[PDB]
């Protein structure tokens, strides 16, 4: 009936339990003392955080929570605006970009972006190709670099060409420094010149993503990215298209939510192969196997099971976005023991979730493909990494596609070497990532 | 491509091979002179007898196959009903109450469980220490007896009280009279009263439950409790009663028979008895065991599995195909071909295990991650596996690290292994002598 809590220590509450850059890490370590729930105070606030699949149940029932916008989505929302990840569900454009979207992110849109999706693909596996013999690749920064060329390719046929440079295009480096921006606001006279850079950064970003709406609309151009879909839907509801500047916030939205969660989970995956060289091998036959053409096709890339259950599983142990919020939306009784009052926030820890030894057996520290064959098989709500009902993510079939393909390249062309035996360190900011995880790739010279 | 097939007879076809009081060990037989795949007819059925783990990784892809109602689980379905063991995969209950009961049976839900068992264990241990000088211990009656209370006081808070009795509780006598009788037919009107006999107790203390409203660390509680997270329905009262007997009788005798296995192998082994002895003294520091103390029980646990290996107590399970489909790239099947997993000549597989299979080396289980998938099945597969395997293996190491640090044991008679066949195997008549070590319990 009381909820535990850890520790108070006077007006600090439980802040001085979390002094630290890792707080889902250190949560999850309180989760494992406490376990499936406790709430955690600051001076500011209160939020409840839930471990077990039994209370997450409970809190994914969208008639008695919705999506809370957390005080990182709200300082996201000045450069992503009312886009899908950052509106509450009772916004008019949420539903309206809802509706008129989610035809474009089926399983079956997907044989649409297949072939831009191929074309960075092969960019990467030519960059690495092209090494010398004394080089090696920095993991994480080449799959930002894949991913971020991938949506922007996708979503408004716009090229950043990150294979090309150093620096990324001024559009990344200002989206980028605005993300980090609004995170490091979290922890905090002499950021005068942060709010000056702040808005130099909105304005890099309204002014190239409104020059290319208006370029498109004045060309007439059909092509098959998300923005030629926008320019051309209509909600079936209120009968309305997106405005030109919602869909602006649209585009943003798509690369601010998909860039580092898709390529934290290409690096952890490869992470975990290259710790365990049996899987490894596994997953390297597969792609031997099924990849028998020049280039993926579609259909192919649908053919790689195991390739697909690797990913499952780095997203089992590390989901990349690890928690979401959500309020209750009237008075309620949480699990039969803890009420609620309309308002109070609850914060879902997905690692913790994933880590629940009534459902995946005592042994959740290892990396086993072979728990997702059978996914009919798998407890309802027990595996969420990408969050709960219609704000799911939207970006669920896109994210898979992109990395199974782009795993299933690399395993096909190289042989992997962790030569530094690198220790892992788990970066958190909106998203996870194995921070400085090395490797080197000796090519199985197999032609594209 | 072309299977081989063992003699027919006629129009019994190969019938007349199974007309043997020992059929799994005729059919090993046979798996030794045929190889990896058979054919097994009988009049008007077919099936496919498979040996090697080559063969029988493919049978475990289920996408391809699912588990069998064989002959002998449509004989048990008759006091069984639709509870887990003898439902088909696609009927709504077999769903209902999977989902319901999985996390009762993790392992995190033993702890909830060991108290009890603890009380059936120490009932056990010390009808031992009360044994005079000229006594012997009958191995597998014992164990039943063991299996059968934890099982009933697990599974329902109900005392069967058989260390207390020379005859069983009426309910036990009417299973296993139940239970020999449909493995026979592979007698009607003692077939129906011991039905009878079953669901009427079990009937009873579901509705005095109900009544009282009590709750307490029992199955039954859980599943009048429960809901279907899928479709949000409880499980009604007369299925709930056929998880209770199908529990009884999945669970009871092949654990009683895998503790009278690995106590036989372990006196006919004194070098791997008295290392397991030397950790049960190590862990088992309290006069009552922790569940703690049991999962440190390792090499407790590696003599269980490698007793498993060799003689797994349900030794064979049936599937069948989904789809048309073609086996090992070169056994076609058809939608509704049944295949028959051979458990212990699976685990003779001298391509996973090496040329000392026949031997006794709870060593090859020191490290679990080693062993291939799908070389090692005794609680059968996927979805359709042991929902009992985490219940059986606690109490099994509970149980026999007790023995191992309360008493010597003697094989006085030289006892020569002897088989049984029913549902399940064990060693009959297997005896021993025990001299207590006398350590506080
Ligand atoms: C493996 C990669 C990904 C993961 C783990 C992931 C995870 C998530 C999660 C957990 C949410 C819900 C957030 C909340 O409840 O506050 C979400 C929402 C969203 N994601 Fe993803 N995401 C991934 C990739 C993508 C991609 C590739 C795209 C787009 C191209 C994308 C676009 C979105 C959008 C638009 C939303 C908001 C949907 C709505 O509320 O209507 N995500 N994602
Ligand atoms: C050493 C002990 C045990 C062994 C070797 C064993 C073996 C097996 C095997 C081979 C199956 C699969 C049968 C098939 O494929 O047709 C099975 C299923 C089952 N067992 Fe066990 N069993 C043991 C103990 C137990 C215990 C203690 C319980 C209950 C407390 C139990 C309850 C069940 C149930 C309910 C099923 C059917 C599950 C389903 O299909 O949903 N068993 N067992």
């Amino acid at each position: 009936k009381e909820m535990p809590q850890p520790k108070t220590f006077g007006e600090l509450k439980n802040l001085p339990l979390l002094n630290t850059d890792k707080p889902v890490q250190a949560l999850m370590k309180i989760a494992d003392e406490l376990g499936e729930i406790f709430k955690f105070e600051a001076p500011g606030r209160v939020t409840r955080y839930l471990s077990s699949q039994r209370l997450i149940k409970e809190a994914c029932d969208e008639s008695r929570f919705d999506k809370n916008l957390s005080q990182a989505l709200k300082f996201v929302r000045d450069f992503a605006g009312d886009g899908l990840f950052t509106s509450w569900t009772h916004e008019k454009n949420w539903k309206k970009a809802h509706n008129i979207l989610l035809p474009s992110f089926s399983q079956q849109a997907m044989k649409g972006y297949h072939a831009m999706m191929v074309d960075i693909a092969v960019q990467l596996v030519q960059k690495w190709e092209r090494l010398n013999a004394d080089e090696h690749i920095e993991v994480p920064e080449d799959m930002t670099r894949l991913t971020l060329d991938t949506i922007g390719l996708c979503g408004f046929n716009y090229r950043f060409n990150s294979f090309y440079r150093d620096q990324p295009h001024p559009f990344i480096t200002s989206m980028v420094r605005a993300l980090d921006e609004a995170m490091n606001k979290l922890q905090r006279p002499a950021y005068d010149e942060n709010k000056r850079q702040f808005q130099e950064d909105i304005k890099v970003m309204n002014d190239l993503v409104d020059k290319i709406i208006a370029d498109r609309k004045a060309s007439g151009e059909q092509s098959d990215d998300l923005l030629t879909h926008m320019l051309n839907g209509k909600d079936p509801e209120t009968g309305e298209p997106l405005d030109d500047e919602n869909i602006r916030y649209q585009i943003i939205t798509f690369l601010i939510a998909g860039h580092e969660t898709t390529s934290g989970l290409l690096s952890f995956a490869l992470y975990f192969l290259v710790k365990n060289p049996h899987v490894l091998q596994k997953a390297a036959e597969e792609a031997a196997r099924v990849l028998v053409d020049p280039v993926p096709s579609y259909k192919q890339v649908k053919q790689l099971k195991y390739v697909g259950m690797v990913l499952n599983e780095a997203l089992r142990l590390w989901p990349t976005a690890p928690a979401f919020s959500l309020y209750a939306k009237e008075d309620t009784v949480l699990g039969g023991e803890y009420p609620l009052e309309k308002g109070d926030e609850l914060m879902v820890l997905i690692p913790q979730l994933h880590r629940d030894k009534t459902i995946w057996g005592d042994d959740v520290e290892e990396f086993r493909p072979e728990r997702f064959e059978n996914p009919s098989a798998i407890p309802q709500h027990a595996f969420k990494p990408y969050g709960n009902g219609q704000r799911a993510c939207i970006g669920q079939q896109f994210a898979l596609h992109e990395a199974t393909l782009v795993l299933g390249m690399m395993l096909k062309h190289f042989d992997f070497e962790d030569h530094t035996n690198y220790e892992l360190d788990i970066k958190e900011t909106l998203t996870l990532k194995p921070e400085g995880f090395v490797v080197k790739a000796k090519s199985k010279k197999i032609p594209l």
